[PDB]
């Protein structure tokens, strides 16, 4: 049909890769992935189009609740009915539930319209005016993020009564169209030749080859003979490994590194020994290599798509048997693993086992004790599953079958444990399957929190069709916000050759599951394409004329019909709940920094003040580290709020959308410390002493009794960011990358460097901020020590969730961020949270660092 052709061309444009390219590979693994995932996503779409109207509100507008509310006071609210020019303003309590507010709005309508209504409060939901956000369910108004926000900023919540028939019309309009174990001989390969090799002709070419199960060697590495450097080297030699063909585990990867010797790294390539249908690979393989920036076991197991320029290694996998050989089925593995001797051990060694399972590297004897006592690990210490998997000999089929037998009856583990099991340190497919099974209980809020890490984990997958891909696709099709962010994390990496195929395939599958969301995302892509062209113009014009001239030309370009159309009426890529309605051209500008980022403002008559939102478009810088830093700060905020600690943080949106391209959220009514300290004349903040500048500026935005609250917001947020930058090792902090809101809230921007990348970033206490905390007084120990108490409380809360931060950062090593690429980076976090200590030892150590920072601050106070 014409529609099928149209959807295919629309998916090709959205994902940034023509669907015909997938067909041209003539790859049965790619073909099977496309078929099975299309069917799976089409089933999810059919389940969706028939949801009840409240279930469809949960899909499209998942509730945004306060972290404390997950798992009294007078309040003024403005309520109108859909398509009404008339609204009603009434008093409710923060403890009241949406239904009581709805019943109240219905009584007011019945009185004003002089008729007894047919409608009951149960037939409606409350939309947040001009936003894709709703208040529904049995939660008090204060438990909703929107009301909580209105309450702290003093503003009046504006809501719209939306009838179930209107929600159903949305549902309807948004519808998709109508045996191995006998093979004892050592594993071996034939290294035939190399093609398109480039290196110094004075050198020799060597091929280092290794067998791996994740990062662990299955046997020692084997190297070729040294052959003269030339474009087409010829080895035609046998490389025999110290492992039997029967002992190769299911996820065994064969890793290669081509290099030059007088070391000079040239290229690397990896491949799985068994294909996607569990068959042991035989025959010739031409491996298109990746250039080395020597073995790379974590590297992708798919060849370099750039066959024209890539170095190629031709290898031969020998026919081990006259018939095809498959990895044994689970029932065959369970039969072998079912037999084994159960460990009977003394109370003295039982004390030692409990000591090492609760304790982290182990000694060789401590490993044998864990392995011998594996049944006791399962029955009494099930959370120690990861330790047991790390002592298992993955290069011995009987040990693997015994481990697999126990795993197949292992109790489901907490989400924290399951996160650890997704690391490349647990490469087995059954371990991966078990980790997903324990993650199915993740709430949509917890999943959204860890989505960025789960997407990075995809880069560790050995095959296209995997449990993690299906898990992420099913959760994305069941929650529109999850779907939104899954698409953007995949899309923003389509320029990376190693992931373009996998990521391209997942995005096609998602689009099959939601035709309407594909068109919504295409409209975002159209706006981003215009912003790129607009930004290129600005970068050029900025080197030739004055800012007033570049700014006027920018506005003229935005006022073109194609730009007004493409830049208006879209869901924000930073937050699909935020609607970017009318682009306010007069308010748009660009920033004076290197990449000249665009500052784009929007307004919405339907949303009132809440509709006044902006986005910063930046091109030329990689935004992945900023996003990760901000998500870690947002996680800290959630963890603190769960302990009743609100440090008034500003975790603003930051989202990579393409190659060195992305969006950053505009925080209105905010300015940098540097701009405020310029201490300009004929201003309400002009100071007698530059130290008075921040406090005068706060005084001008908060007259009378409001000043005390602004100083309190400043103190709380300063404690949060002092702790956050210390734990994350955020250095290069100055007056131009620290901002303050009119409310008093301090926040950081532009997170270029973290994890002390290499020197230990000390705790930072700046005098200018000590001056506001102390209310402009030289000595105010009462206020300064309340601030120290907020720092200590914030730090001790984070420490308790230390393992969560460690598991998440470990998953992030897959991202390929230069500041997060080894054990040394994770070690930094281990030191900053001082996790190898008691809470008393860590707090004493934190106080030493905090006191070391105040002495450093005093070298400015004495001046
Ligand atoms: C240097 O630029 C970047 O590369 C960058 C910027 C931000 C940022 C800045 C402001 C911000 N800078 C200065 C201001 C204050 N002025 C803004 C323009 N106003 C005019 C148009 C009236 C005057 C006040 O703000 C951010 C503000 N919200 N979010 C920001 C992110 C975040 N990450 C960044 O890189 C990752």
């Amino acid at each position: 049909d014409r529609v099928k052709k149209l959807i295919n061309s629309q998916i090709s444009l959205l994902i940034g890769k023509g669907l015909h390219e997938f067909d041209s590979l003539r790859d049965p693994e790619v073909n099977d992935f496309r078929t099975k995932m299309r069917q799976f996503c089409e089933e999810a779409a059919a389940h969706r189009q028939q949801l009840g109207w409240v279930e469809w509100l949960q899909y499209s507008f998942p509730l945004q609740l306060e972290p404390s509310a997950r798992g009294n006071r007078a309040l003024l609210v403005n309520v109108k009915f859909e398509g009404s020019e008339e609204s009603f303003t009434f008093q409710v309590s923060t403890k009241d539930m949406p239904l009581a507010l709805m019943a109240c709005a219905l009584r007011k309508k019945a009185t004003v319209f002089r008729q007894p209504l047919v409608e009951q409060p149960e037939e409606y939901a409350l939309q947040v005016n001009g936003r894709h956000e709703y208040l529904y369910g049995n939660y008090p108004l204060c438990h909703f993020q929107y009301i909580c926000s209105c309450l702290h900023s003093g503003l009046t919540p504006h809501l719209t009564m939306v009838h179930s028939s209107s929600i159903l019309a949305m549902r309807d309009e948004q519808s998709n169209p109508a045996s191995l174990w006998s093979l004892e001989q050592p594993f071996s390969i034939e290294l035939i030749e190399g093609r398109k090799v480039n290196a110094d002709e004075r050198m020799k070419l060597v091929v280092q080859a290794g067998l791996f199960h994740g990062n662990e060697m299955l046997c020692k590495t084997v190297s070729s003979s040294e052959v003269n450097v030339c474009s087409e080297p010829v080895w035609k030699q046998r490389l025999e490994f110290d492992i039997s063909v029967c002992d190769l585990p299911r996820m065994a990867r064969l890793c290669f590194a081509l290099y030059a010797v007088v070391d000079c790294p040239i290229a690397w390539a990896n491949l799985m020994l068994f294909d996607y249908k569990d068959q042991l690979k035989t025959g010739e393989r031409c491996l298109y290599m990746w250039p080395s920036v020597l073995l790379n076991p974590a590297g992708t197991v798919r060849g370099n798509p750039n066959t024209e320029s890539a170095a190629a290694l031709v290898i031969y996998l020998p026919e081990v048997a006259p018939h095809p050989v498959y990895f044994p089925a689970l029932e065959k593995i369970l039969e072998l693993g079912r037999h084994g001797e159960r460990g009977r051990i003394t109370e003295e060694e039982q004390l030692q086992l409990r000591e090492i399972l609760e304790r982290g590297e182990l000694y060789e004897h401590e490993k044998d004790l864990v392995w011998k006592m594996r049944h006791e690990v399962q029955e009494h210490f099930p959370e120690a599953l990861a330790r047991l998997l790390l002592v298992t000999k993955w290069n011995k089929h009987e040990d693997v079958a015994q481990m697999l037998y126990l795993l197949c009856s292992w109790p489901e583990l907490p989400v924290l444990s399951a996160l650890e099991l997704l690391d490349f340190s647990f490469p087995d497919c059954y371990v991966g399957s078990f980790a997903i099974k324990s993650l199915r209980k993740l709430t949509d809020d917890e999943l959204f929190q860890y989505l960025l890490q789960l997407v990075q984990v995809l880069k560790y997958e050995s095959y296209l069709d995997c449990e993690l891909t299906k898990f992420l696709l099913g959760r994305a099709l069941a929650n529109r916000k999850i779907g939104h962010f899954l698409f953007w994390h995949l899309r923003s990496e389509m320029h990376v050759p190693s992931v373009a195929l996998r990521f391209g395939l997942i995005m096609e599958a998602y689009c099959r599951g939601s035709t309407h969301h594909m068109k919504v995302l295409m409209k975002q892509g159209e706006a981003l394409s215009k912003l790129k062209a607009l930004n290129d113009f600005v970068k050029v014009s900025s080197q030739k004329t004055t800012k007033p001239q570049t700014k006027e030309m920018m506005h003229m370009c935005m006022r073109q019909e194609t730009y007004m159309e493409a830049l208006s009426h879209l869901q924000s890529p930073l937050d699909p709940s935020t609607l970017l309605e009318e682009v306010c051209v007069e308010q748009c500008t660009f920033m004076d920094s290197k990449m000249k980022p665009l500052w784009i403002m929007y307004s919405s008559e339907e949303a009132g003040s809440a509709g006044n939102v902006g986005i910063i478009f930046k091109n030329g810088d990689d935004l992945r580290q900023d996003m990760l830093t901000l998500q870690m700060i947002q996680l800290m905020d959630v963890l603190w709020k769960q302990e009743g600690l609100d440090l008034r943080m500003t975790p603003y949106g930051c989202l990579p959308t393409g190659d060195r391209t992305g969006l950053i959220e505009v925080v209105l009514h905010s300015d940098t410390i540097a701009n405020i300290q310029l201490n300009k004349s004929n201003m309400a903040a002009t100071a007698a002493f530059n130290k008075d500048a921040l406090l005068n500026w706060l005084k001008s935005k908060n007259p009378g009794e409001a000043l005390d609250r602004a100083i309190e917001e400043f103190t709380l947020s300063c404690a949060g960011y002092c702790v956050a930058t210390y734990v994350l090792g955020i250095g290069d902090r100055h007056s131009d990358n620290i901002m303050i809101r009119e409310s008093g809230q301090l926040f950081h921007i532009d997170f270029g460097h973290f994890l002390g990348n290499r020197e230990r970033v000390p705790f930072i206490l700046t005098y200018d901020f000590v001056h506001v905390i102390q209310q402009g007084k030289t000595n105010n120990s009462e206020k300064f020590e309340r601030f120290r108490g907020y720092c200590e409380r914030a730090y001790t809360i984070l420490r308790r969730h230390g393992l969560l931060f460690l598991h998440l950062f470990a998953l992030m090593r897959a991202a390929g961020l230069p500041e997060l690429s080894c054990s040394k980076d994770i070690q930094y976090l281990k030191d900053s949270l001082a996790l190898g200590k008691t809470e008393e030892e860590a707090l004493k150590h934190f106080r030493v660092k905090f006191n070391e920072a105040l002495r450093e601050s005093w070298k400015t106070k004495v001046n």
